[PDB]
């Protein structure tokens, strides 16, 4: 099960799911928020 996050500045995004949905979880932050702070781990 992996964990991943997206930061933008005071909104704080977090998923855990499997690693197909943390990777679109990643894909969605940087296509919405290209300066964000990310993590996945899993």
């Amino acid at each position: 099960s992996c964990f991943c996050v997206c930061i933008t500045g005071p909104q704080w995004d977090y998923r855990y799911g499997n690693k197909e949905q943390c990777k679109k979880f990643l894909t969605e932050c940087e296509q919405k928020n290209p300066g964000a702070e990310v993590e996945i781990q899993c």
